[PDB]
């Protein structure tokens, strides 16, 4: 029931991640268990959220897909700073993860793109996300126009369409309680109360 | 099957909610309709976020209830600005919502404050929120010292709790499709794309 410090998993978040992750996939009532809100704000400080997926994570970081050119692609591209939150209700647990953008290679997108089913590759070349655009029906023609277009053919990758990562600075795992004394744990990267985690991580506990 | 301009329900956007959050309440696959993902940053612009609870909302816009010296709350009491993300997995939906940040009048605190359950009232008085602490028992004992202390007595609202309310500039209405051509009706504050709402609505539809 309680979620102890001495209890966990790794001192490495990374790994303590890994091991929520895999209690979320393993959970039947949860859908996407890395369906997560990324959180951008404008170098002058407008902040905005969206609902993403998350597509892979490693020691470099969180990896995601987007537009360049969507709001939140220029707001990364101005203000390379994010954050996420996953929430998974059936466990009552949630992580919060901060930290720097860093643009993935070229290549690397290419790979993935083509990786993603047809119909979801064509998709991204009709849509210039995040535009103004007259109808619905505007979408529904361009695209079925582009499916006799690459019949039998791949689609290129369009120059907008790539791939973000977030290197975690911050990483806070949130578990719920009935007494309302929520657990919270947070790595970042020494008082009597931080304690160190591996490498050059640091952890203490927040008062709910 | 399809979200329609034409079809919808109000073109104001605070109506068109309350349409959505009924069928959210509605179905029995959606544990928290009013679970929401609360967006915030630095003026400087470093973005955080967090789930919270909505706890009403109306012409004023959309009230939630927090530590005001917790990071959020300082966040908020130097760059009064949030974004908010609604989501219904079930019924594929997101409602995204920006504006402004009014601290709410604080005998209004008062009265919701006293209206949550006992134990509730407590854990607002023993958590200064997002504070660092030595471990998870340190909590569990200065809770149950104040349950003797407020023994048949009513709990203070701490000077540190209270609400706010985000007035909204801008509305997003999100809806899924299987061809990936989401369904996107945005509200804010004339082009031959651009329609007129309700008051000083504006609304277009953004390309997915
Ligand atoms: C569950 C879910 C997952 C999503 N995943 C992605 C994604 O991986 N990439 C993406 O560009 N948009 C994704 N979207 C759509 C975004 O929420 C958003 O509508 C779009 O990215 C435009 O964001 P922006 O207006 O802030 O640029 C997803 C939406 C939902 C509801
Ligand atoms: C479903 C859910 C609802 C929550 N609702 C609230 C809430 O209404 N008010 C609140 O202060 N914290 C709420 N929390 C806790 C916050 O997510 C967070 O841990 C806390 O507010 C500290 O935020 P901060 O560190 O950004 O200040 C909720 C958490 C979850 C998972």
């Amino acid at each position: 029931e309680a979620f102890e410090e001495t209890h966990l998993t790794s001192l490495d978040p990374v790994k303590q991640f890994a091991a929520w992750f895999e209690e979320a996939v393993q959970c039947p009532d949860i859908g996407e268990a890395n369906a997560m809100c990324l959180a951008t704000c404008t170098r002058d400080g407008k902040p905005s959220a969206r609902m993403l997926l998350l597509k892979g994570f490693g020691k470099d970081g969180f990896r995601f897909f987007t537009n360049f050119e969507s709001r939140k692609g220029k707001e990364l591209d101005s203000n390379p700073f994010a954050s996420l939150v996953f929430y998974w209700e059936p466990l009552n647990r949630q992580v919060r993860v901060e930290g720097p953008v860093k643009k993935l290679p070229e290549e690397e997108a290419e790979c993935y793109f083509h990786s993603r089913p047809k119909s979801s590759q064509i998709g991204a070349v009709v849509s210039h996300q995040s535009s103004v655009i007259p109808d619905r029906e505007y979408l529904r023609k361009k695209n079925e126009e582009l499916e006799q277009l690459y019949q039998d053919q791949e689609v290129p990758k369009p120059k907008s369409w790539g791939g973000y990562v977030l290197y975690p600075q911050v990483m806070e795992f949130w578990q719920g309680q009935t007494n309302h004394l929520h657990d919270r744990i947070v790595f970042r990267r020494l008082g009597p109360m931080t304690h160190r985690g591996e490498e050059d991580w640091l952890y203490e506990r927040l008062a709910p």
